[PDB]
């Protein structure tokens, strides 16, 4: 008798974990009305109300930034966060606009999901301040919104080449760090006018066996000088590195995602994380969560609360999807989960893993 | 009824293709004694004796380099080349050594296989020269071996920051190019002394939506030739320099898009034991994007054209491509069935049987 996949995420052994936001945070004063997951699954999630994994990479706590030290381990991984950095927030820093940060959000989750599939543990860590830091003036956003804390952007007193050393540790507590996801950011579009002349913007992360950099000294035309805050999200092995500069501008990381290694690749699972239609959302999660590294469980309805704490907590669709995490499944796929069975009532697509039933019509 | 994976590549549909070298080239004067594939499968392959996809990206024709215009389309893809750029060749250009070039080979194939999984067609194209080009002097290798023709490395007649424009086309003949695999290379390790000073080496590829760059001005003067293999959308780009050194691509792999992600298949491509091979293909061909079929024996010929054409093991493996298959995996191919007599691992695709022991009702298990 063919089985029907249950639409939503799932797990095949005990060794699974979740990463989330208010909708999976049982410490919320309105829990369990504010949850989209079953309450009994709160212990499987690393979650904080008003946070996201992207926001927490770039910022610590500020007036409208709730930063959380995300930390969890699992061969299988379910992500249900993201919404707390969306166009509703109206955030930009330099001239890149709100859409600029939705691109950076997309880049970050893309890299996080990829790196996650070869790791068990993922831990957001604070990095040590470099030793012997020269004098530094804090960077600012042109928008005067909060400058990211990571990576640090600061200004030296002079314009000559210099370098500071940062350490990506090989472990954090009992978590081994076989690699790090680290942001590399810069102000693009030519020379940057400060100290009374238009200076080259040139920064890099280097070691004996690593290089990533940016350089631009292109002159500005008339009064049109404009720069965007841009980031690339890098895979970096543990060890000691230099944050280098051709002068004036210094960029070095202050936080990273520490990850360990597991010897089998397993796609992660991401559930669409959006606001009600009162507010502006984006599709960064869906654009980041792509075969072969991520199984994306989209919503087919708006965020729709009939018995929750407010219009943005207690979506009926996601609540139904998350019931899938209560079962001990054999097959995980974009169609959802199944137990061990010969046949399926529908085609099972990729990515999938475990032992999956085959579409019954194939056997007539 | 139960099935057992047949070790070797395979195909589930009519829409498949191969990429290769002498060992799948029916134009070779010694064919079919020189083949490792069934002779009747030659028309499914884009192959040239003495070439590889890596070599052909970086070089056009020279006395030691047989460059081929690789081109083929298929949802499912079987790669069987690589050997014609191996440590046997002892190629290096600056101070990176032969190992340096094995690392670049590995980088290239990694990117090739990844990008191939969402493309149907793959076509090596000659890009047009930038329409405006100042006077240029060709770069050279310290070793005096042949400088790669792609990307071009050349020297302007002053140190003025400069850009030239290159075009990655939206199509080539009937093939649509939705993306391009393009090399970005540079000489690393500090400033480079020429024309009377130690000049910064700073080059980049830039558009309104794209930046990739390298810069170093820092103080034996040693340099390595280093490349990265970049995914780039069709369009016009600046090849920019902070002065003197100019790098721009002259060839790319043009690829289209298909709306499914299918792992590629790569078979180990090595020389006989008396020569130096590498495991770039094994290191490049990884889950989740590529299914690697390694050799378990040396390159061993009992009925072929020479000691390096007609391997018994690969010949047996390539018989898999004649089979009725519904499931393709690192264990090999099976036809449509309920149960497999052995465990099937990843990457795999199609409709795959489940491991028989999971359904045992004895229970002696
Ligand atoms: C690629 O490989 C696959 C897998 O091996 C092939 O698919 C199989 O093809 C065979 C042969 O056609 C199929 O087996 C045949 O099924 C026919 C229908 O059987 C159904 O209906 C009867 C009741 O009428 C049920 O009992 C049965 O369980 C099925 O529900 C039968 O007519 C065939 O019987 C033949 O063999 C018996 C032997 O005793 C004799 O009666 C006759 O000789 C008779 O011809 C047979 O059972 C099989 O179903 C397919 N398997 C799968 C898994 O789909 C592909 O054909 C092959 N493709 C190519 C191009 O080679
Ligand atoms: C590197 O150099 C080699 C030459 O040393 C070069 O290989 C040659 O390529 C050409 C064209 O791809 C081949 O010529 C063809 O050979 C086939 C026989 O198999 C003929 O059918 C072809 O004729 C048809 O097409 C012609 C147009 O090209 C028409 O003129 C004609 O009417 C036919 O329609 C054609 O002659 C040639 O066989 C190979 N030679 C070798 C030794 O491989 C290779 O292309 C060069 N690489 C690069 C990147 O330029
Ligand atoms: C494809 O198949 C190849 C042939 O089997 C594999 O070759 C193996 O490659 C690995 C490294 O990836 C080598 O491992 C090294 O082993 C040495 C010890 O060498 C000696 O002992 C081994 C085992 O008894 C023996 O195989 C050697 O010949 C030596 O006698 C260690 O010092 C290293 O740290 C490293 O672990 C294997 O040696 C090598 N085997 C052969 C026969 O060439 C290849 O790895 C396969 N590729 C993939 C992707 O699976
Ligand atoms: C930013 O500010 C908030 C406070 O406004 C900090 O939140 C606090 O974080 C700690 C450590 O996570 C929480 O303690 C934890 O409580 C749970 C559940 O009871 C327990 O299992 C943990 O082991 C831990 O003790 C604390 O409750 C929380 N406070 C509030 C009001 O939420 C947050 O850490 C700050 N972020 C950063 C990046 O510094
Ligand atoms: C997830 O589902 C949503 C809702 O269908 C998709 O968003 C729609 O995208 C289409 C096509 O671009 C637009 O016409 C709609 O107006 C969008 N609707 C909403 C509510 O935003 C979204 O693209 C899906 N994400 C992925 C990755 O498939
Ligand atoms: C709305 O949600 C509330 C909160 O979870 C539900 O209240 C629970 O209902 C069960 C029985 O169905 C009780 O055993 C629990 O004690 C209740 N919990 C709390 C915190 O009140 C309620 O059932 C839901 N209402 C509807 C109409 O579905
Ligand atoms: C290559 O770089 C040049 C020069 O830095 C860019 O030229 C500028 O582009 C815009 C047109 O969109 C003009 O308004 C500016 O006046 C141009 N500046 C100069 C000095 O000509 C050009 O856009 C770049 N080309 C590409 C394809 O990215
Ligand atoms: C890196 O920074 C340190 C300062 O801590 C400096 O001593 C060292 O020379 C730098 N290395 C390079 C290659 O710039
Ligand atoms: C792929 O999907 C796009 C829309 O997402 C569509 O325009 C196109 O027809 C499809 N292309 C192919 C090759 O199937
Ligand atoms: C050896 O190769 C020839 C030429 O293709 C073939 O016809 C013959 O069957 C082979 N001989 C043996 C013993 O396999």
């Amino acid at each position: 008798t063919p089985v029907t996949p249950y639409y939503g995420p799932g797990h095949i052994t005990f060794d699974w974990c979740g990463f989330g936001d208010s909708r999976s945070d049982c410490t919320n004063p309105q829990s369990p009305m504010s949850l989209d997951i079953p309450q009994q699954l709160c212990p499987k999630f690393s979650s904080k109300s008003s946070s996201s994994m992207f926001l927490s990479l770039h910022w610590n706590n500020h007036s409208s930034f709730v930063s959380y030290d995300y930390f969890n381990c699992g061969v299988e991984k379910v992500f249900y966060e993201g919404v707390n950095f969306s166009p509703r927030k109206q955030y930009s820093c330099w001239d890149e606009g709100v859409d600029g940060w939705i691109e950076l959000k997309t880049r970050f989750y893309t890299k996080l999901y990829q790196m996650a599939t070869t790791s068990r543990c993922i831990k957001l860590i604070q990095l040590q301040a470099p030793s012997s830091l020269p004098t530094l003036q804090a960077g600012v956003c042109r928008t005067n919104k909060q400058l990211p804390d990571n990576p640090r952007l600061a200004l030296l007193s002079d314009t000559v080449p210099t370098s500071v050393q940062f350490v990506l540790p090989g472990s954090s507590g009992t978590t081994i760090c076989t690699k790090h996801l680290v942001p590399f950011c810069y102000l693009n579009h030519g020379c940057f006018t400060t100290g009374g002349s238009c200076l080259p913007f040139g920064v890099s992360y280097v070691s004996d066996s690593f290089y990533y950099g940016y350089y631009d000294a292109t002159p500005q035309i008339g009064s049109t000088e404009s720069h965007d805050y841009v980031c690339d999200y890098l895979f970096m092995e543990p060890g000691t590195y230099n944050a280098s500069t051709v002068g004036k501008f210094l960029v070095y990381p202050t936080k990273s995602y520490c990850m360990d290694t597991m010897n089998i690749t397993v796609p992660v699972q991401a559930v669409q994380s959006i606001w009600s239609e009162q507010y502006a959302s984006d599709d960064a999660i869906g654009q980041a969560c792509k075969a072969p590294y991520c199984i994306f469980y989209n919503k087919t309805t708006p965020y729709t609360v009939t018995n929750g704490s407010d219009a943005n907590h207690g979506d009926d669709e996601v609540r139904m999807m998350m019931q899938g995490l209560l079962r001990n499944s054999s097959c995980i796929s974009p169609q959802g989960s199944t137990p061990l069975a010969l046949y399926s009532t529908e085609m099972i697509y990729e990515p999938n893993y475990g032992s999956c039933p085959q579409f019954y019509k194939l056997f007539d």
